[PDB]
């Protein structure tokens, strides 16, 4: 057996599936996406039977910056690992692991971080690989708090318009917002959503999967919404051959600071859903949730669907 | 808002659907199938505006012979409870479970279960009704261990003793079947076969491991030829054509860790792959097992917490 760098995706495909994919279905189309359009230092390693590929990881260092901010180059991250069924506790995944982690321990990295990446497959651990969790544990990765996409079916609930402060109004984005939207970004957004923003509209993203809220003039939030259309495939909808037809979904969505906690988060939402019903969405996902904003969603019958666990080891 | 008792089967699913339809999609036929073959004292109530359902409750009292067990009577069970989306937060969910509690308490019930009865839909609270938990555990429910409903795809993958055979069921292996039960799962599983086989299990559902002549270990399968609907296929709607399910599946104390409950699911995973099975459930495992199925490539799908009240 051989360790040594694969970019066959293909076969990793393939491999994804046989192992895990009834219950995280992959494309080569939303692998390739999500790993080649990623600008942090990445790797995959693959394990081989002669020429036959039976396991994997992809691993990256922050090394791209994040909107307004620099990367912080003591985080790594594990993108994902699998070992085929056939040859599970063998070594092969320890093999994997330590390799990965010593090229990140020796580029600078002293926080390992288990999913949770730019272009993420996963938020954390996923539930469906509860027992992964102790082999991390073994290894040193502490597991901490849970994350959850919710589910919900747009089609089959009608809502109450939440009464509206005058001024503000939410429309689906206009191309000649944009000017609008990067300064709100990088105003109260400057990290994450802001690069997002960047790279996404450089790949696919269309004004027409963007919902703005107003106050008069000016931008005061947004959200991404997703369906059958859209042809850049987000964390959403990802696993959207689980959704069924006209599926859709929506995240992440944003109110500038100062506006928060009167209400206008909820007409945002509101308002994206029913542009999503219109458009004959059933079936769709709102990502990456906290325990604590998941009855925020709840009040649209949005539930959880899954969970995945945050983990991260500390370097000696 | 009246609160009152209600049969109407075909409201009570379709709110269900309505409000938890997308992960636990309920049909009236099993809806029907678990009611009606419910042997506890059992009622549902409803929550009404005017003629409209708004909210309902289904509950229980341990008080039918479990196999060689008798009904322990200081057992309640909370089957199910939904109050639909647009009728939340005004109170009907206290007054549903506070009406539930209120009669088993009348009745001698001194702990409270969130699911986990006889024909249950669930194992403990669903983790997609995660939010309900807070409901729960402020009307005095502590939450407690996890269990799991795996899924795989027997059609995926491939896998590779003694005087030991495995095969399925035949009608003569009856009796020696109900030995057996007796001797090594005397309570709820052998109360199951009982009343199953009144209710449409076949043999062909049943799977045996044999140590020559002597049963010493069982599963009972599912596809989608099978009438008795059973936990493992409760939620065929999402699992797609060919599906399937296996549990329970036990071995005889005495015979365990030697590696044959491991070739009776192997043998049974057989059987139900030659059946063009695909998506297949094992429904309510605990965590400690879990690694048992997933040598054959099953992962934890669906999770349960358990939760029980002490009435004080
Ligand atoms: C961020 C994310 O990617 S989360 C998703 C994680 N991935 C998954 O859940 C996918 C499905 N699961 C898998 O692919 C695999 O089980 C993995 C990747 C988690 C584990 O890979 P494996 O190759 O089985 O791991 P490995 O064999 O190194 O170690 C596992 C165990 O096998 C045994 N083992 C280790 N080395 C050997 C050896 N040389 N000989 C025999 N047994 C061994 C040990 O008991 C070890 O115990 P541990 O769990 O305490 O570490
Ligand atoms: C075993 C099982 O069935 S597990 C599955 C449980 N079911 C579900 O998860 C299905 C989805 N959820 C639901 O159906 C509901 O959310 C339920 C059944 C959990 C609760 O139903 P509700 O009718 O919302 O409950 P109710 O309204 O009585 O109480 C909810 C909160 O609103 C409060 N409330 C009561 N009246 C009002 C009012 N007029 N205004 C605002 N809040 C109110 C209650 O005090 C309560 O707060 P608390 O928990 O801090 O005491």
């Amino acid at each position: 057996m051989e360790i040594k760098e694969t970019y066959d995706f293909s076969s990793i495909v393939d491999l994804w599936n046989k192992n895990i994919g009834t219950v995280y279905p992959m494309n080569l189309e939303l692998f390739k996406q999500n790993y080649i359009n990623d600008r942090q230092r990445k790797k995959i390693m693959g394990a081989f039977n002669g020429e036959i590929l039976i396991g994997f990881v992809i691993y990256k260092q922050w090394t791209y910056k994040s909107g307004s901010l620099k990367p912080n180059h003591k985080i790594g991250y594990i993108n994902s690992i699998i070992v085929d069924i056939n040859f599970r506790h063998q070594g092969i995944g320890t093999k994997l692991l330590d390799a990965a982690e010593e090229e990140l321990i020796n580029s600078g990295v002293k926080i390992l971080r288990c999913g949770s990446d730019t272009y993420h497959f996963f938020p954390g651990i996923p539930l469906e690989c509860l027992p992964s969790e102790e082999f991390f544990l073994v290894r040193g990765y502490k597991m901490q708090d849970y994350f959850y996409d919710l589910i919900g079916d747009v089609s089959k609930v009608d809502f109450k318009k939440p009464s509206i402060k005058d001024g503000f109004k939410v429309n689906v984005m206009k191309p000649e917002d944009r000017k609008g939207l990067f300064e709100f970004l990088e105003k109260s957004f400057s990290g994450r959503w802001l690069e997002e923003f960047i790279e996404f509209f450089q790949v696919g993203m269309k004004e027409r999967d963007i919902v703005l809220i107003k106050y008069k003039t000016s931008v005061i939030g947004f959200s991404h919404i997703y369906d059958n259309k859209s042809s850049f495939i987000g964390p959403p909808i990802y696993w959207k051959a689980l959704l069924g037809h006209n599926y859709g979904g929506l995240g992440p969505i944003g109110i500038d600071k100062t506006y928060r906690k009167q209400g206008l988060g909820r007409l945002l939402l509101y308002e994206s859903l029913q542009i999503l019903k219109k458009r004959e969405v059933k079936k769709m996902v709102i990502d990456w949730t906290e325990k604590d904003i998941i009855n925020f969603y709840g009040r649209f019958n949005f539930m959880p669907w899954k969970a995945y666990r945050k983990a991260t080891k500390e370097v000696k």
